[PDB]
């Protein structure tokens, strides 16, 4: 069907728009602490602490496989990154300080991105 075609083209263009948003968010991690999944070799107990790990490259696999049906699903994954960090790592750490920084700065990118999803449909 063609009504299936227009659902796709509208997804394809969410997927376009999220790509931009992720690039902006991942510029807020200049140190690349969030670039990649926490290594299980390096931190073998990690999953005893964090049940749903998340990182930018894992979000990016799922984005290029059109796997975010809306913005909320993308926003949930981003918050996973931040929240996991701020539980696993103590307050007086480079790691926790960087999640606090990404959360504050990424809140601006997301607050505009929410309007452009609603506007553009």
């Amino acid at each position: 069907s063609m009504e299936q075609v227009a659902m796709e083209l509208r997804l394809t263009e969410l997927t376009r728009l999220l790509r931009s948003v992720l690039d902006q968010l991942q510029d807020k991690d200049p140190a690349r602490i969030f670039a990649q999944p926490v290594s299980l070799k390096e931190v073998p107990d990690y999953l005893d602490h964090i049940k749903h790990p998340m990182d930018f490259a894992t979000m990016r696999k799922r984005l290029e496989a059109q796997g975010y049906k809306n913005l909320h699903e993308f926003e949930e994954d981003f918050d996973l990154i931040i929240d996991n960090c701020m539980k696993y790592n103590a307050r007086d750490t480079v790691f926790y300080r960087a999640a606090v920084r990404l959360r504050d700065q990424g809140g601006v990118v997301l607050r505009q991105a929410r309007r452009e999803v609603d506007s553009i449909g």
